[PDB]
């Protein structure tokens, strides 16, 4: 009858794709972790085969 | 009696029908999100099987 | 007495045998949706498990 | 005989189609709480798998 | 006739928006416990790879 | 109207931020088996390579 | 004609505002359960995964 | 007008607090399984990387 | 009021700590086969490394 | 004024505080019904794992 | 009045722990299908990990 | 009462028995797939240590 | 007076006892379905984590 | 006192064991899904761990 | 009664069926990020072991 339907539903899509930053932010904060574990893993790994 | 049941019963599946349009744009807008971290999810992926 | 019980007994069923066609229609605005999402879910399930 | 039904039958259904906005609104402040605990979720959900 | 129905819907959206906090406050107390265990798996899980 | 929204947030918070202590502990009691398994795979290690 | 309506009306939502204190007391005394259960989940959880 | 809310309130809540000893003990006994499989999948767990 | 909790809880408790025994059995009954399969892989594996 | 109330208001308690009794002993027979399935569900979950 | 609430409690949990028997033998026709599959998933696990 | 449970008991499982045959024959149509895979894995497999 | 109570009484729940068949065979009627979904399940499930 | 019991339960069992048809129907229509994500799946899956 | 069971459950089957094209679709754009990275990886993997 009214049809307020996708005149909302992009309304709501929007709060939503403006929500990826945060999901960067603690991307951002996962890898200088992944990074350091990862970097200090490949310090000793050549160090193994240098035999 | 007045049998007034089809007539109407497709007037509302085609209020409804019509409202796939918000599930594809709330569905964009998880995509966005699930790209965000898989794409950073596999930049990391490869780097920890580097060696 | 007069044991007009199964004539209008059947009259009233079949007004309401006549009526799956609509509980079909809105089944079919109800897959679109529940297509969309899955198949919208299924896009990034396997992509998931890329690794 | 008067048959004043279908005059007021809009009457009425006007009243109570102006009150989506209500349903929307309270909507919008269910999914700030749902995005929170959801985006907070996703947080440490990848550093689960982080490994 | 009255219609005080999005008076009172932002009314009562108002106090629920205003209850984000708390699900943010025992988010805090989630990821402080979530982080314990998951720096705790990752002290091990290099020294699994250690080999 | 009352609003004790808040007030209980952090109430319930501050009983579940004081339940790390109990993760920390059976942490501890993980790391243990984990190191006496691991510092026994390591004795072995060297001395399968030792060739 | 007298419309002791709101007078009391407000008379009778102040008997029952000053009742969330016994919702919040057998709220607590639950938590302490779910925690007890939870917090005993999360300690065999780890060492599950321990492998 | 009696209010007697809050005094049965406690009372109520001092029956299920004096409850949590049932859910250690079912607890404790959920542990001594979960250790004796845990324990035994550790046992093979080790002597599969044996290799 | 009655307060049959304790008593009965231990009752609980002394049905499923006297369960261990089948967790052990079926156990057991893993082991043999995991050995089985775990002794006959070690066979192999020296005599691929005899080069 | 009688005020037969608290009189017979025990009275009536003492019928059905003595009926735990009967939801103890149906207890009792869920469980045992509940462990044959659980435990022998239990059988098959760790050589599910055994890989 | 009366108080046969025991006797027939009784009487009602006897008709539901002899119905084990039941649970037992849709158990022994679940697991030969879990070791059907099971069995023959070790039969190629192993010369997964032949290489 | 009537007891009709271990009778219709077996009845149920006996349906349910005589289902392996399904599972063996997916079975089978799974290993041709792995051996296809396997067999081909273990191709290159030789002629990768070849040197 | 008459007390023919128990003697209908009886009466009543040999209509009812006498109704399990039904129930039964509705029962058939369910498993056949679940078992087509189930073992039709169970087919990819194995060659999902064929891998 | 009629007993049309069991010659209708059978005449609703024959209306829907005629019905598993349906669910074999789109079974079918699920796998050839499952298999072309499957099949795409193994196809990357080998040349992974091609190296 | 009616029996328009077969009838509908084909025509459900035949939208679902006519939706694999998705799924090969979105296969198609998996393999070309697989392949990117594995192609990538087989680039620097022989020249690991060039020594």
């Amino acid at each position: 009858d009214g049809f307020d339907a996708a005149a909302i539903g992009t309304q709501v899509a929007n709060v939503i794709m403006g929500f990826v930053a945060m999901v960067s932010a603690v991307g951002m904060a996962a890898i200088t972790v992944i990074l350091a574990i990862q970097g200090f893993k490949m310090a000793w790994s050549m160090i193994k085969s240098v035999k």
